[PDB]
C-alpha cells in the first residue's frame, strides 16, 4: 500500500536482499571450502520466503564466520561476521581474533576496523571491505619488538 507521508526508512525486505546477493560474491572471493562456515546453510533460504511475505515470522539473519587466509605474515584469523535485518544500512558487527594475536594487539586491530567499516554509506555492503582491509592492514599490527629469535642446543 501507500500512505501520505512519510519520513526516512528501509523495508527489511530490500536489506535481507543484500545480505543474500552478498553471498555469492563472498563465496566466489572464497574458492576453499574452509572458509566461510554459515550456521545453517537454510539460513539463506528461509529468508527468500520472507520476501515472499508468505512468512511473517521474521527469519535468521545471516552471521558466519570468514577466515582470513593472510599470506605474510602466514597466519589465520578468525572473523565473526553479524549482518542484521538493518545492515549495510546499520553498522555490522565484526571480530577479530588470533591465537598468536594478544589482547592489546586485537583492541588495536578490531578499532581500527569497526571504524573503517563505520564510514560506508547505508545501501552497499561493508564486509567485502571489510576482508581486504585486513589483509593489507593485518602484519602492520603484528610487527612489533619482541626477542624471539634464539640459537638451539640438541
Amino acid at each position: 500500500g501507500s500512505s501520505g507521508s512519510s519520513g526516512m526508512s528501509a523495508s527489511v525486505k530490500e536489506s535481507l536482499q543484500l545480505q543474500l546477493l552478498e553471498m555469492e560474491m563472498l563465496f566466489s572471493m572464497f574458492p576453499n571450502q574452509g572458509e566461510v562456515k554459515l550456521e545453517d546453510v537454510n539460513a539463506l533460504t528461509n529468508i527468500k520466503r520472507y520476501l515472499e511475505g508468505t512468512r511473517e515470522a521474521l527469519p535468521p539473519k545471516i552471521e558466519f564466520v570468514i577466515t582470513l587466509q593472510i599470506e605474510e605474515p602466514k597466519v589465520k584469523i578468525d572473523l565473526q561476521v553479524t549482518m542484521p535485518h538493518s545492515y549495510p544500512y546499520l553498522a555490522l558487527q565484526l571480530f577479530g581474533r588470533s591465537s598468536e594475536l594478544d589482547r592489546h594487539q586485537q583492541l588495536l586491530l578490531n578499532k581500527g576496523l569497526t571504524s573503517y567499516i563505520g564510514t560506508f554509506d547505508p545501501g552497499e555492503l561493508c564486509v567485502c571491505a571489510a576482508i581486504q582491509w585486513l589483509q593489507d592492514n593485518s602484519a602492520s599490527y603484528f610487527l612489533n619488538r619482541k626477542l624471539v629469535s634464539g640459537p638451539s642446543s640438541g
